[PDB]
């Protein structure tokens, strides 16, 4: 609500005019409680018994738009019953009319400012809700309210049109409806004018995200009905990853510490999956701790997991022109079951004439050795092991790998174990 004229303020801020001279009067009076007021009459009724007619106009100084676009006006008034009067059959009434003209500047001084010829645009008759003139204080004060098509000029006048009535005008207030700038949504509308054309039109108001919001692909929108409340949006952002919703579709505060939010919008905080910290708060994602990793099938809400220890319990058995190499889990596997194991062929030298210090060449299987499903990404603990040599020596070596270690390798975890093929000799004792 946006004040352009009030009676009741600032002793009146009065510069007003009535066209016959003498058709309306300023008598002023004191109200219930105390205050000096200012007020216009009009009873000419009981005059001339023919009346000779009553056209008594009274016309408000120059109005300021400031930006409302449709004015509402609040009227205080008396008026005298027909019944109460010298017999005036007829020529009585109990109504008064209103009307109101734009202008763009006060009315031009005192070279035209006799108005009157004016156009003027009605706005309503008005009536008293019943059951010379002068206020009481028997709570005879009627409150009527009118409002005005659109306004678009700098300002404009208010005039008031007796035509047989025994009036009294006691207290005007000219304003519009605003509505109030908002956080709503998660944006913010700014104060907004303007019912406009009247009662059922809306006036359409543009938000912008809050701190740490995005929109909603919905970029904001929201409607200002003709007295002042805010009908039903369009759109609105959310939160931005890292913060939270707070004060309610009102604003958006980072996580604590030790809290994420991977993710879109209007959705709170959650603690660190295991094996991640979230040092500092609008964590998106909690990093893992040294030593853990998320894998490329990970989503940020997944705990942190590691690469597995080494295989255990290596042994193999033959069987015809071929060698199954056994082994079993790791002891450690890191949190995931996508485990998976590569063997390593050496065919390995050694103490002969030379190289009494180490001496094995150790160099890697031949291209003869197929390992009987893959020897690389075996998800079994166990392998065939092909073509290799009757009594070369060979080592076996098995890595253990998973998802992770990607990710870091140090080197993978592994065992080795010695292998010699061939056996003779029973045993004699
Ligand atoms: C496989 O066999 C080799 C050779 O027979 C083993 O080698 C030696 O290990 C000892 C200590 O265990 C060292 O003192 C020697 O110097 C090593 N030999 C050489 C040539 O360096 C080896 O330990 C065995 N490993 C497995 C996994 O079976």
């Amino acid at each position: 609500e946006e004040v352009l004229l009030d009676t009741t303020g600032e002793t009146s801020e009065i510069g007003w005019l009535t066209y016959p001279p003498g058709g309306w009067d300023e008598v002023s009076v004191l109200d219930d409680q105390r205050r000096l007021t200012r007020t216009f009459e009009a009873c000419h009724v009981a005059g001339a018994p023919p009346g000779t007619g009553q056209d008594n106009w009274l016309q408000t100084h120059f109005v300021e738009r400031r930006g409302a676009q449709r004015a509402h006006i609040r009227l205080h008034f008396s008026v005298r019953a027909c019944s109460s009067l010298g017999v005036s059959g007829g020529t009585c009434r109990e109504t008064f009319t209103l009307y109101y003209r734009q202008a763009e500047e006060p009315d031009s001084p005192d070279s035209v400012s006799s108005w009157h010829l004016k156009r003027w645009t009605k706005v309503d008759t008005i009536a008293a809700d019943e059951s010379g003139a002068g206020q009481r204080a028997g709570l005879q004060l009627n409150v009527k309210e009118r409002s005005f098509g659109p306004l678009t000029q700098r300002g404009f006048y208010v005039a008031f049109q007796d035509t047989g009535a025994c009036l009294a005008l006691v207290a005007v207030r000219l304003f519009s409806y605003t509505c109030p700038a908002v956080l709503r949504s998660f944006a913010s509308f700014p104060e907004t004018q303007a019912s406009g054309a009247g009662g059922a039109s809306l006036v359409a108001a543009v938000g912008t995200c809050v701190a740490h919001a995005e929109p909603e692909e919905s970029p904001p929108r929201l409607h200002c009905n003709g007295e002042g409340k805010w009908m039903v949006a369009v759109g609105g952002c959310r939160c931005q990853p890292g913060y939270q919703p707070a004060r309610g579709d009102k604003a958006c505060q980072a996580c604590p510490r030790g809290l994420y939010k991977a993710s879109a919008g209007n959705a709170p905080c959650s603690p660190c999956p295991a094996r991640s910290h979230a040092p500092n708060p609008a964590a998106p994602v909690c990093p893992c701790l040294e030593g853990f990793y998320r894998a490329s099938s990970d989503p940020p809400e997944a705990p942190c997991t590691g690469p597995p220890s080494a295989p255990q319990e290596l042994w193999f058995e033959v069987q015809g022109s071929a060698l199954m190499l056994h082994w079993r889990l790791p002891r450690e596997l890191g949190g995931r079951g996508d485990l998976l194991f590569n063997v390593v062929c050496k065919e390995c030298e050694g103490r002969q004439e030379p190289a009494s210090g180490g001496g094995g060449t150790c160099h890697r299987c031949r291209d003869e050795v197929h390992f009987d499903p893959r020897q690389r990404g075996l998800t079994e603990s166990r392998v065939l092991v092909g073509g290799l040599r009757a009594h070369v020596p060979y080592i076996l070596e098995v890595q253990a790998v998973n998802g992770v270690s990607e990710l870091s390798p140090d080197p993978p975890q592994a065992a080795a174990i010695n292998v010699s093929t061939s056996h003779e000799v029973p045993s004699a004792v």
